[PDB]
């Protein structure tokens, strides 16, 4: 079950890295569109979508495998904060498709706040996994 | 052996936090540039401050990581990570300068320096995580 700890750590760390890369790509893509780099922006938008799908799958696996009573509530809190973040990054993508600076501003506050919480929740989970091992 | 095992985990954790804050740092510049272009200068300035904060915390973790990377199986990767992070931090600083100056043209080149260096940072993290985990397991197989 120590092998399970390593699999859980890989899922959590990769999910969060891919999730922030998804958002970074959509913001970069938006700036590319502003500069007229429209073929390059589309690559960024495709990578944002793909990174969202991959990171969501890893979060889902993480919560499927976080059965221990010490982790159950914290893993669901991670599931919920991650869903909040993913819905903000989907908002960033829609604002980019609409080329709307104001729509981007509205949703970006939600994205930054949910990512700040993901960083602190990750540390809580790392600590619980660490005592679990 | 529990000491060297707790050290191996701390190192992996420094690396993970450092890379997450580093990517966040660049994302905040990009999204701060979009906020500034939409007239939200106060939010954009907070994002520039957060970009600086995050990359300075990352830098401190990378430096501490290298200081604690003694084994030859690890210090070569670690000094590459530190050298690559230096390039990355400079490119993100260039992104912030381009934002404060409101220049798309300056932005685009450095976002590219930044993304290149970040691609390399990501691979080095993977290699270092695997190397740390191999050392932890080697200790275990000793026990
Ligand atoms: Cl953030």
């Amino acid at each position: 079950e120590l092998d399970q700890t390593a699999h859980q750590s890989d899922r959590l760390n990769n999910a969060l890295l891919m999730a922030i890369r998804s958002s970074a790509n959509v913001s970069s893509g938006f700036i590319e569109q502003l500069g007229g780099h429209d073929e390059s922006a589309g690559k960024r938008m495709a990578l944002s979508v793909e990174l969202n799908n991959k990171s969501q799958a890893l979060v889902d696996e993480f919560v499927e495998n976080a059965r221990e009573p010490a982790l159950r509530g914290l893993a669901t809190e991670l599931q919920a904060t991650f869903a909040e973040y993913a819905k903000a990054v989907a908002g960033q993508r829609e604002a980019t498709r609409q080329r709307s600076l104001e729509q981007y501003f509205k949703v970006n506050s939600d994205a930054g706040n949910a990512m700040g919480r993901l960083q602190t929740l990750r540390q809580q989970l790392v600590t619980t996994l660490s005592e679990r091992g």
